[PDB]
């Protein structure tokens, strides 16, 4: 991370080994879930491309997922090179070279250039944009490893509706976003993949219903016990 | 979030993921239990919309509960649009507009605008207005799978009156309904499932008299198990 | 909580979740027990009334006891109203009003105004008035939920005197009796609820021998024990 | 506690719940054994009379020992009353009163009146005196709860000299007598209550020989000696 | 290690005592894995050879490995002094020494020497030289002890492509080969030692497919329990 | 130890219990192992004589070795007396007195006079002299409780070559002998006590010229090298 002087100078403070032990411990427990994506974003506040790459490299699991994350960095670097092409000819004193996607990604540049692109006029924000390409690859990991399909999830004979409904909404989060298919689930896939006793309630409430009535369904119906629950 | 508060100026700082780690672990341990509301309201204090949205995004369970909450937010956002037309700010502090309900949720706003209204005088407090909306949907999530919990909870003579009354007031703690109805549950339902021996005394103490007095009687009844009267 | 000495630095900072969680672990493990009360003063160091409420409401258990605490706050808050003709006459900006019992409970005064009393000249520490009110109530909560009663404490069948004196001072500190009776209790009560094998000795010695002379008599054997921890 | 980081300036920082958690966990485990006495002096270095009490009352166990210290500190408070007058000449702004043994004990004094004496030019040693009365007071516990009769010490029948002298010093550390007496225990009882064959080699070597010569000796008596298993 | 804060001079101070335990936690778990090199690399920023020496001195375990490291360090010290790469020297004769490899390993140079180079103008960065030899020889440790040869690798009998390419890019990750060399392997090797029916499909889709549409290929093909389990 | 070295290197803080517990966990489990020496050194760089005493007298176990350390330090403070004929006051008006071995060892000197020398210009480094003498003792105890035993070890018939050279290289590190005596341990003693199938490789390629060849060579005797305990 960087340390800022009052007049905007940036001395690099290098990332703690203790700071990495704690980070890789969130990944030991949770992999690269929806939980770990905002935690990462926080942990990249003030970061250099080099801080961002040493963070990622310290992980030793998921090395195909970490490569697919890599192909996301590479293509967006390749989108960048055709977006903002480098100048040609000998530069003057007091002029500073524009980065290519390999210098934003900290491969071909020095650290000293990284932190100078941050103190530029106007600044070129290489750490902010490298963190933007990471989250798009961490979401690419998430979309790939979801093992559940929305059509295939269903409610069994002793399964309580709060457990069932929650995990189905938790599945939908890692599907492709789209209002249309989200609306469909509430009319079809939620309704019809119920257990038969809980399905009467869903059909009698049905597709129009207020969400507070809809998500709260089947209390006492089609679970274990007289109250259809483990709680 | 902002730091060093009541100083006439504000400096913003980054939220720690160590703190974000601590957030999710209450939620992962006991879910949106009624104590997790004032805990959020405390960790909310100073927190900008971007932080509030990073804390909500961090939640990985409880996703059907996040749609109950989401339904509060877009419904209060729409209502602010319905009350208010947007207009420019004073030119000398650099206020170019007033926020919308979307600007409040961090959908259509950026950080220096969210801070910018927070630092201005008279103040416009985008995180605090959002806090009052977030805390309100949280309250919805307690009542969600539990309406009338104080009549659902089991009662008899099998545990001591102190054990029952302690689970009683936890169940009144979860309950929203006005204090006159929690006085009537405390006068009627609480006493009815007590022992005949002290039934006359507890009925005068009721909710009216101090709780500590209620512990003076029913001594000698015995711990967990079946009985019908007191020694 | 408020940063350092009160006249000095004059700013407000948010409460960490480490500090909130550390306390919640202890009302859970150790429950309402004599050693809890001063940990609450190490914890509540620099707290406002709003902080003190955020603490008391994050615990998640013991709601009969929290009602006994909240009653205690309510008598003293009501008694402060009865005894004090508290001022409300016409008042100058910058000169601050006289606090009511409910402002001090933190329910009728905004946080700028709570820090405003704590940073006055001379500073008025509203939170410390509310911390002693909690502590005042805790002595009554701690006597009630005590597992040993003074009317029932005896030396065990082969239990050394030195161990039984350790329980009796643990129980006398739970006991909220006056000192004139407590000095009486050592003098009469303790020696009479020793074993008959010690009581021969204790009686011939009489009150002039010191407690360490009597805790040397009726011990277990010399040398180390058979457990791993200290004797 | 007081902290210093710039020469000539004193500043307070609040006692941590985690500092207290560590304290009460090594008192639960090891009680007041010599391994705690310079750990406590290091824990209480900068500590105020307010903070020392905070450590003393956060302990939940070992109450006979704690009570034998409560007797000891107030005996010393009594003695400070004996050899110094009571302060009772009238005071004003810019005039401090001179501490009584109880102001030193923290038992009739507020943090401001304490930190005032302590940050003063030239400072009054109000935190160091109370610390001293606990360090003497722990040495006072340690001597009673010390289990081992050093007079009745003997070598194990298969035990090596190297574990025997190690046990010998470890035991001698908690014994009460002044060091000239410890020195003669070490000469006498270690030569006499070793195993018979050894007792002759120490006589040949000499009772007043150098500790290397004594540590080296007597190997293979009682079967083979042995060494640490880290290669 | 040599650092500055916001003061402007490169100053030596000892590494944190806290860090030392972090570092022992990396050595203890991560030593045979690629995971030690981003950790170590993060540790060794600002490093003098004294600091670099203290890290390899700390490692108490694995001294077959550490001697192979010491032997790599001495072979590279020889090769480096033989080829003499361009770096800063003294401005004029006899001013200070120009280092041998023994001086770069810190064996024949003091810190007093090492500070005087590493702060010079132009600066002589002898730690970094030494650290790069350690980076290479520890990239090799992990290569030597890596349990899984990459050539000899296979896809398991009833194992899917999806979990096979996960341990291929991890097996690849501990390999020492050229970047053009490792790219030739993900397009020859990976596909070649796959199971016949998956191999023949991967042949038709393309060995130079992108990883994200490739990782789901061969799905349910390899036998009835593949079809059942979705592998 | 001294704190805030970039600010001034003059202001102190007492030894931390966290620091002492990491020393007390070393002193139980690793006191006799060569790695004690750099971990101790890293911990106690910047320390006072008072700090250097307090780590050793904090130790509750191994009391003979604490006594062995006390002996070494007096034996060295005795040598300073015969080395230096030092005078009582200042030999030079306007400067400090010279330290004696007792002032160096921390018996005759206050924390103020200790940091008086270190902070005086030019400094006299009374704990850099002290810590050396505890390292002589840590070397002496590494021998005393834990000698090499290099004749006794050998490769058994089902025992691995790599793990046996990992033991020997640890044993050779712990060894304090001259280089030529250790050189024969590598070029003959290793070759003699190895299994005959590992002996051929030892005698062919020279252990004074290669070891990486012989980590890959000789993997029948102790069986296949990826099934080994260390991985």
């Amino acid at each position: 991370p960087i340390v800022q002087n009052l007049q905007g100078q940036m001395v690099h403070q290098a990332i703690s080994p203790r700071t990495l032990n704690a980070w890789v411990k969130v990944v030991e427990e949770k992999a690269f879930s929806p939980e770990v994506i905002p935690m990462f974003s926080a942990l990249s506040e003030g970061a250099t491309p080099q801080d961002l790459n040493t963070m990622l490299n310290t992980v030793g699991g998921h090395q195909a997922a970490m490569q697919m994350l890599k192909e996301t960095i590479n293509e967006e670097a390749a989108e960048w090179d055709r977006l903002h092409p480098v100048h040609a000819g000998p530069i003057e004193p007091g002029q500073m070279r524009e980065p290519r996607g390999s210098d934003i990604a900290g491969t071909t540049s020095t650290l000293q250039e990284q932190i100078g692109w941050m103190t530029h006029n106007p600044p070129i924000p290489v750490g902010e944009i490298y963190k933007r390409w990471i989250i798009l690859g961490l979401n690419k990991i998430v979309r790939m490893y979801s093992p559940t399909s929305i059509l295939d999830i269903r409610q069994g004979p002793k399964e309580p509706f709060r457990d069932y409904v929650d995990r189905f909404y938790k599945t939908l989060r890692a599907e492709q976003a789209s209002q249309e298919v989200k609306n469909w689930m509430t009319e079809t896939l939620l309704v019809q993949n119920a257990n038969p006793d809980c399905k009467t309630i869903l059909k009698a409430l049905g597709p129009a219903a207020t969400l507070e009535e809809m998500m709260t369904a089947c209390q006492g119906v089609g679970g274990p016990g007289h109250k259809a629950r483990v709680l």
